[PDB]
């Protein structure tokens, strides 16, 4: 089974991720009562003790919450659709909203939208649309066609493009890519969070990649640390699902720290 908030893989745990696996094995398998501390680590860490390491700190469920891990690693869990689907829109719309504050491309291709949808609709940006299959309710607004690089390499060359899990044989220069040799253009995208929501007073956030105002000194605001770990979760419920993110190689974060002045 699984307890709905153990979904990613254990990797991913934090430390109150682990106690949770503790006290959900300690129902579930109606194994002896265990401290919280008994296993003070992240998922990260859970996973280079030995079995041996397990008896000592849980002699009575050591040697079993070992073999109940071993099985998760074996068989990972399926996450929610629809906790996916949020996931992938909150990550779309801070990556490709972030590319377009950073460069201030002129135009956007998505190539692959059916729907005719901006995932950033406050842009300023020309918003073009194409796909193979175009929605009935859409294809008014939507250029047909089947994005192949021997074919278009030439074009859509002003602006960016956008192929959010659009799998082509492969992608341009100039691409913004999410997908589940192609990629010989482009970069991976590393993780960040761009914030330009003003700053609230109502742990310590500290990490280079919180793009926001209040971190230029060091000192993210409760807002901005909420929405870090939020956004977090949705980049690593993303990424464990088997996604991988790819950008325009002259992609830089610095200048997303520039739009603070
Ligand atoms: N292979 C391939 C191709 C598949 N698509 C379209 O991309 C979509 C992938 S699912 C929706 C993805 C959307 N960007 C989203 O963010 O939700 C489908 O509509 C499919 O018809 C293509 N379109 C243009 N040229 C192609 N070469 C393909
Ligand atoms: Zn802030």
């Amino acid at each position: 089974r699984l307890p709905a908030h153990l979904r990613l893989q254990p990797i991913y745990w934090s430390r109150d991720d682990v106690a949770q696996w503790l006290k959900w094995a300690e129902n579930e398998f109606s194994l002896r009562p265990i401290d919280s501390n008994t296993f003070e680590m992240n998922g990260k860490a859970l996973l280079l003790l030995t079995k041996e390491d397990f008896r000592y700190r849980s002699p009575h469920s050591g040697d079993e919450l070992y073999e109940l891990l071993q099985h998760i690693l074996k068989q990972p869990a399926a996450g929610d659709e629809l906790k996916i689907n949020a996931a992938c829109r909150k990550v779309q719309h801070m990556v490709v909203k972030a590319a377009l504050l950073a460069d201030k491309f002129p135009v956007l291709h998505d190539i692959g939208n059916p729907k005719a949808i901006k995932c950033v609709p406050q842009a300023d940006v020309e918003w073009k649309f194409y796909d193979a299959q175009p929605c009935s309710d859409k294809a008014y607004k939507i250029e047909e066609l089947f994005y192949s690089y021997a074919t278009h390499s030439d074009k859509f060359t002003d602006g960016v493009c956008l192929f959010w899990n659009c799998n082509v044989d492969r992608y341009p220069a100039n691409s913004i890519v999410c997908r589940f040799s192609a990629f010989v253009n482009l970069k991976q995208l590393p993780f960040f969070y761009y914030s330009d929501s003003p700053c609230e007073s109502h742990v310590p956030l500290k990490s280079a990649t919180c793009i926001t105002r209040c971190n230029l000194g060091g000192a993210v605001c409760r807002h901005h640390a909420n929405e870090y770990r939020l956004y977090l979760d949705a980049y690593n419920m993303m990424i464990s699902a088997g996604f991988s993110l790819w950008v325009y190689k002259q992609f830089d974060t610095y200048n997303l720290w520039n739009t603070f002045t």
